[PDB]
């Protein structure tokens, strides 16, 4: 009936973080801010739900009697993270509560009756298939920065995971910009696409880049009203799923390009920052004043001032730039925009095509040929 | 004709000057390029900053400029130099070796003069030894704002020694330091926003070696950092009460415990409180110490430290009987995170008196927390 295992005390603290994220009390079921702990067959089973999500981990524990509570989140993950101790005692003592216990300290946390607490719901997968978890990280960052933030646009709200031809791709809108970012599946699956929340795609981003998993395998299950993800094994999250319809965006995608820009991404990111300080909130663009010579970078900001700097020609690696353009270019971006891609992808060199003044560019990093950005530009 | 201002400067120098006239700021910042020396000066309500950098002068000349604009821009220049240049009407111009940035100025006229001071009262100590007694004293100031005689720090000299004093009712902090040239008594209440501003100053890198020259008189203080940084501080209109009789003379019992571990069991054990009962238990003893303490509809947490002469692990009590007494921990915490030293005193009287704290390694850092109910 009643609870005692002994645990770990880093691997407690790892999984009472992601149970913390968990937590949001939009809700009015205060039961939920708290955790669930399950004692059996030599596993602690942690459970955390808000309702739109549910996450489920099992960590290895000496299990000296089997038994189930639970208890307040923040309040076990307060404590937990400040204890020294490598390992720590973990009592079920009924009125008093939860009982931990390290050497020379005693912690008692009042604990709320389990039978309400609730089980994670069914999923009936349409589709099914395992990608590494670092290969999910991936599609994962290159992604979460184009989610829009307009609540109106509620097909935009999240990370649009799709599987074409075996092909398994995440891809990101918000009116303004295009991310995509796809890997080849090793096993042929049938096409089938789902919107995870924005929320979802932070949580799960953070226990696939946990350095326990990373290494590792997750396995995606996807259901017309739910998907569900199976992280090396002992990591189980379910989350609901956003009813709408993302866009066909593949003719966002720039197909006749005229100019080519090279240069080096580090430069050209710093390059961008610098100069965009000089700009307000009101009207956020930079120009690229693009020629084969060099690239003349300025912005201009009300009422306080102009900036400009210029990137010269050069084939060496550090500063490199080259453009190949049938006439010059005068294009505008918003440097937000443009810093989130040159940000997401750790790679020497980076690519853009122009066509038009008032035609997106498509931004390339040939070190990461399955990852596709698109950025409107802005008059300037 | 006109006037412009022309200068070639250490990117590096500009930016450990501006950090300096950020923080005051949080407002304008007035360049006046003269004898070979760059003049940065900023001001809030309650202190003027005068910051000489040494600086190439092409062309004397003077404006002022957004802090927080050259500030910013500045310090994501990767050059190791950079020209600044007047244009009148374009304002100032910034240089490096591929970049160009152009901010409007506002007119000088316009910008305040630093107030003249009669000091009273004259001397120099270390720029370390004034960082140790704005430390030992900052955390205890007043919060209520209306509370003149107590929310700044008293900073007065008696018989040659120079000492800072704070308190907010509920406990007080002393730190001094003997002077080296005879001097008379004289006291101010420092602003606390003041008393942080000159604490960043004084803990840098460039002055944390050097000494500050301390000029009091009976309406500003200035403080001379290093010979190159000038500070003019207004002050707190009140009279701080005679400390003197705070502290306790009369104490049974004696604790002498590691730092370290006491803090770090003061804080864990204060994970369980909730906001509006701070308070942690000492149930002392010669055998060992108890650090206990509750929560409403949260639960509870114990702690026990016991006997033990070696330091890392240090607890030696001298009582005759245990004595339960119950402190808010914040306040204890402020205190023993102070000084960075491997023991520390408390001398106990009654459950409803004072604690006195004291460092060995520390002599002249005295502190006095009053207890709770538990």
């Amino acid at each position: 009936h009643m609870l005692k295992v002994i645990v770990e005390t880093k691997t407690l603290v790892q999984a009472l973080g992601f149970a913390s994220s968990v937590v949001e009390k939009r809700n009015i079921i205060s039961e939920l801010a708290n955790i669930k702990l399950l004692a059996k067959d030599g596993l602690l089973e942690l459970s955390s739900t808000n309702m739109d999500l549910y996450l489920s981990q099992k960590i290895g524990v000496q299990v000296v009697s089997e038994g189930e509570l639970t208890v307040s989140t923040k309040t076990l993950n307060d404590i937990v993270k400040k204890l020294p101790d490598s390992e720590l005692t973990l009592t079920d003592l009924g009125t008093t509560g939860l009982e931990i216990t390290g050497k020379n300290c005693r912690f008692n946390l009042f604990t709320l009756p389990v039978e309400s607490f609730p089980v994670m719901d069914n999923i009936n997968p349409e589709a099914s298939f395992k990608i590494s978890c670092a290969e999910f990280a991936k599609i994962i960052e290159s992604t979460k920065f184009s989610v829009s933030l307009d609540e109106t646009r509620y097909n935009l709200n999240g990370i649009y995971l799709h599987v074409k031809d075996s092909e398994f791709y995440a891809a990101s809108t918000d009116g303004h910009r295009l991310s995509v970012s796809s890997v080849v599946l090793a096993e042929k699956i049938e096409d089938f696409g789902v919107i995870l929340p924005q929320k979802s795609a932070e949580e799960i981003l953070k226990i696939v880049k946990d350095s326990k998993n990373a290494n590792a395998d997750i396995e995606i299950l996807l259901s017309s009203n739910k998907i569900k993800f199976i992280c090396n094994e002992n990591v189980i999250m379910l989350s609901k799923l956003i009813d709408g319809t993302f866009p066909d965006y593949s003719s966002f995608i720039p197909e006749n390009s005229s100019s080519k820009l090279v240069i080096n991404r580090k430069i050209f990111a710093d390059t961008i920052e610098r100069i965009a300080i000089i700009t307000v909130e009101k009207f956020r663009a930079v120009k690229l004043s693009l020629s084969g010579e060099a690239l003349e970078i300025s912005a201009i900001g009300e009422a306080r001032g102009n900036a400009k700097e210029v990137i010269n020609s050069s084939k060496e690696t550090e500063n490199f730039y080259e453009y190949s353009g049938e006439t010059n270019l005068d294009i505008g971006f918003n440097p937000q925009y443009l810093e989130d891609v040159l940000k997401a992808i750790k790679s020497d060199l980076v690519e853009l095509y122009f066509s038009s003044v008032s035609a997106p560019v498509l931004i390339k990093f040939p070190e990461s040929p399955k990852d596709i950005f698109v950025v409107m530009p802005v008059k300037v």
